[PDB]
This record gives structure tokens, C-alpha cells and sequence, in this order.
């Protein structure tokens, strides 16, 4: 288990970490849950972005 | 379920994610590597306050 | 490799869904006697969760 | 799943929690932290002990 | 890592989800005999359960 | 969408999982009671074990 | 921490767990060759099942008492 | 929401790794007869898992192709 | 663990996938993306395939 | 209750997890036509990965303005 290799478990989690953001906004009714999970989200897919650019720096074949 | 158990398995996620990348950070002797899973580290702390601030504004019980 | 910031925050991650455990379990109860036990036992855990907050707060700067 | 099944399974949670606590407590070298830690493993020991009483009295 | 009253708590909380599934199991039978296979099951289990708890306190003062 | 057959099955590979747990408990020792305690279940349990196998039997032709 | 008979448990415990599916997806089948496939499994993973068990009575002798 | 050629997947798959855990189990023995019968268990699944590729490629034109 | 065990898990892994992927296919709404998926499992069984020859020609 | 986009996540999460472990195997194997093997797997499934990002970035405004 490599540096790159824990970027991409990194990676792989905030990807499962949005769906469940969205999921559960989804899910509720209350305007203020909603906006907590939508905010989250975009926190996270922040997050994807700098780790798939680290990835690319890190990992010539990628 | 209903909107207090899905934050709090947000925020028990979120600190399982917090360990995560500070074991990361300290498995690296990559300096920009370290650093990046730092910075996660510290933001996910924030994402932690902000799920503890919801579930204290949802649950009478908690706060 | 962990440190007592990684156990605290793996200790309050587990008492969160044994919130969700036992608020559930009150609810699907029917006899007011277990409804009671559950309850209980949840608000146990919540005060559990505030102390380990407290913790988590004393020992991590970034938190 | 009926009550008495809820019960188990909390017994059983408790259980495996009052290992983890005093486990934690064994590996924690900051002191403050390690009494954190035997305190939660004190009580969830009479948690045990209330489950116990419970399911004594419905089976 | 784990002493003898740690692996007598695991038994304890294996034996719990046991009896668990044995009525379970008795409840979802149709054979009235495997109901019966699974009510002894479930008794003798329950037994079990009463020792583990005596050795619990026997070994541990808390 | 089980049977009772495969209830059958469930129960006798948890049984058997069971006196394997029950074995390396005993051998992790450090109180000769708590081996005997340990030992003592495995025995029972194993009991449990021949009678499934025979329910087993009787409900599978194929088994049998 | 396992010994021969453990593993000889182990095997057996998953060969049941193999069995329950096979015959699972035999049912869950509209195709008669693929019904037929699955309940062959099924058999044949019987046949280890009874193998597995003579193994553990021949290194088991307390629960060889109960056969 | 499983198609035949999907538990077919699923068998194969189980099958692979109770190959793995019969011939770790041979390797981790003492007992030589025991050895042998897991790798006697290890062999014959072998063979299942060959049926299962027939299968697969049988009801699978996609992936007969690549055979 | 050894060289055919683990080409073995890559194997079982793959064939996971295959139905994953072919799930989300028939679950997918814009076409595009059930032909995303459709297209991922098609090159999936080809890396069964070379995995079953890798495996038959070591084992 | 998923969509087209979470769908999309969740093969990128499986495809990188599935070259972690194309990698480690890799690593892991001295038989050299084994780990050329691996090596030749993991660099196809990268390739994966380019494409499902690309589709996330087009179904995901939100990540596509990162
Ligand atoms: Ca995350
Ligand atoms: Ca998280
Ligand atoms: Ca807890
Ligand atoms: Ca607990
Ligand atoms: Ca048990
Ligand atoms: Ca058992
Ligand atoms: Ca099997
Ligand atoms: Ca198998
Ligand atoms: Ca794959
Ligand atoms: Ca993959
Ligand atoms: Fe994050
Ligand atoms: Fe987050
Ligand atoms: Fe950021
Ligand atoms: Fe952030
Ligand atoms: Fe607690
Ligand atoms: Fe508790
Ligand atoms: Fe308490
Ligand atoms: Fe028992
Ligand atoms: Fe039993
Ligand atoms: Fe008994
Ligand atoms: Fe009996
Ligand atoms: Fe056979
Ligand atoms: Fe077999
Ligand atoms: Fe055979
Ligand atoms: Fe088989
Ligand atoms: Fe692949
Ligand atoms: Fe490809
Ligand atoms: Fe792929
Ligand atoms: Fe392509």
C-alpha cells in the first residue's frame, strides 16, 4: 500500500461519501437538513477534485 | 429513517474519515503527500463541527 | 497504529449508532416498560456522546 | 424480531463495547484519556447489568 | 490483547444472537418437528447464557 | 425465500463455527476454570452438531 | 489459531452455507439446463458434506461419540 | 434482480475462492491425510469451476466471444 | 497466498463486477450512460478471459 | 433510490479500488509473467477511470466546475 494507493481509497470514499450526501437530502422534507447535505456535497466534491489531481501528478499511467 | 439517525451516522462517518487520513498522513514520507491528507484531515474536522451543530439544532435530547 | 484521538473518535462514531440503535428499538416497542428501558438507555448514551465531544475537543486543536 | 430479541441484541453490543473501552484504556498513554475510558467501561458494565435484570423478567 | 473475561463477554454476546436466531427460526418453521429441533435449541442456549453470566461475575468485580 | 432444510444448514454451520471459538477459547488458557468452562460448551455443542446432522438427513434425501 | 479439525469445521460449515445457495438459485431459475445445473451443484457439494463429516468424527473422537 | 447468467457469476466466483481457502487449508496442515483431503476438496472444485465456465460461455454469447 | 490464489480473487472480482455492471445498465436512465455501462462490461469479460487463460495455463 | 450520477461514483470507486489491489498483486507476485499480468490490468482498468470521470464530470455540474 503505496501513497497513490491510499489516494485512491481516499478518492473511492469521498465518492461514496457524496452519494450518501445526496441520498439523505433526498430523504428529508427540512429545508435546513437539505441545505446542510447540499453544502457537504459540494465540500466534498472539492475534495474529489484535489485528490484526482493529486492522483495525476502521482501516477504517470493515470 | 428519519433526519437525526442520518446525522449521526453522517458525523460517525465523517470521524472514521478524520482517523483515516491522519493515518494516511503519517504513512507517508511523501511531503506533499502528507500535507494533502493534512488539509483533508483539517476540513473534515470542520465538516464534524457543522454535523454536531445539526444534530444539537435536531435533537432536544442531545444539546 | 492509533492514537487516543483516533480511539476517542472511534468510541463516540459507535456510541452514535447506538443512539440510533436504541431510539429505534423504544420505538418499536409496545410495552411501555422496554419503550422506558430504551429511552433510558439513549439518554445515557447521548450524555456518553457530549463527554467524548468534550474530549475530542481538549485533544485536537483542529477540532 | 420481538422485544426480548432487541434485547439480546443490545446485550450483546454492550458486551462487545465494554471490551473495546477497557482495551482502549489498556492502550491509551495519555492518562486523562485512559480514565475516560474506564469510566465509560464502568458504566456501561451496569448497563450490562440492567439488561440482564430485563431480560430475566420478559423470558 | 484480550483476556479470559473479554472472550467470556464474545461467548456471551455469540449465545445472545444464537437464541436469537434459533426463535427466529422456530418462529419461520413449517415442519412442526424442526420447530420443536429449534424451541430445545433455543432452551439450552438460554442456559448457557445464565452460566456465562455466572462466570462474568465471578471473574470481574465491576 | 429459506426452508426449513436451510435453516438446518445455518444452524449447523454456526454451531460448528461456534466449537471452534469454544476450542481456541480453552487453549488461550491463563485460568484452568475458565478451560474447563470452555471445554464444557464445546461438548455440548457438539451434541447439538450429531442432532442436526440427523434432522438433516431425514429432511434431505440427497443428504442421506 | 486453528488446528486440523478446525479447518476441517470451517470447510464444512461453507459447504452447507454453498449448498443453501445452490439450491437457492435452482429455484430462483426458469431455465430447466440452468435448474439442472445448479441442483447437480447441490448434489455433488452433499457428497463433500458427507466426506467432511467422516473426517471430523475420524479426528474428533468426542464427536464421534454421538453418531 | 438476478438473471441466470448473473448467479451463474456469482457460483464461479464462490467457487474461486473456496479453492483458495482448500488449498491454503492443505498447505496449513499436519495431518497428511487431512492435507489430502483438502486437496482432493481443492481439485474436484476445479473441476466445478471448469462446468461453470462451460455454463457461463453456454448462456453468454459476450463472453463466449472472448473464448 | 500465491500467485494462482490471486489471480483467482481478480477473477471472482471481475465476474462481481460483470453483474454490477450490467445491473446499473438496465437501471440507467439517460442512454448514454446504459451504454457506458454496457460498454465496461463488455471489456470486463474480456479481462475474464485472460484471467481463465492466465489461470488454466498456471494451474 | 440511486441515479445516473451515483451509479457513475460507484463504479469510479469500485475501478479504484479494483487497481489498488491490480497494483498490489503486482507487487506481490515474483513469477515476472504474472506481475507483467497485473501490471497490464491495472493500466487498462486507469484507463477506465479516465472515462467514468469524464462522465461524472459531464452528469455532475457541481464537479465539473470542481
Ligand atoms: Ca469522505
Ligand atoms: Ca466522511
Ligand atoms: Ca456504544
Ligand atoms: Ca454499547
Ligand atoms: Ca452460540
Ligand atoms: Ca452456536
Ligand atoms: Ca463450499
Ligand atoms: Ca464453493
Ligand atoms: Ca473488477
Ligand atoms: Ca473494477
Ligand atoms: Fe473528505
Ligand atoms: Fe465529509
Ligand atoms: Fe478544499
Ligand atoms: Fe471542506
Ligand atoms: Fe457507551
Ligand atoms: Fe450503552
Ligand atoms: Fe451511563
Ligand atoms: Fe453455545
Ligand atoms: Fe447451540
Ligand atoms: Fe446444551
Ligand atoms: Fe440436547
Ligand atoms: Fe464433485
Ligand atoms: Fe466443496
Ligand atoms: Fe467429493
Ligand atoms: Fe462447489
Ligand atoms: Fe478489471
Ligand atoms: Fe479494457
Ligand atoms: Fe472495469
Ligand atoms: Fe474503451
Amino acid at each position: 500500500l503505496d501513497d497513490v494507493a491510499r489516494i485512491r481509497l481516499v478518492l473511492a470514499r469521498e465518492l461514496e461519501t457524496i452519494n450518501e450526501y445526496e441520498a439523505y437530502a433526498r430523504a428529508s422534507s427540512n429545508p435546513e437538513v437539505r441545505a446542510f447535505f447540499q453544502h457537504l456535497a459540494a465540500e466534498e466534491k472539492e475534495h474529489v477534485s484535489e485528490a484526482v489531481h493529486m492522483l495525476r501528478m502521482l501516477d504517470s499511467g493515470q
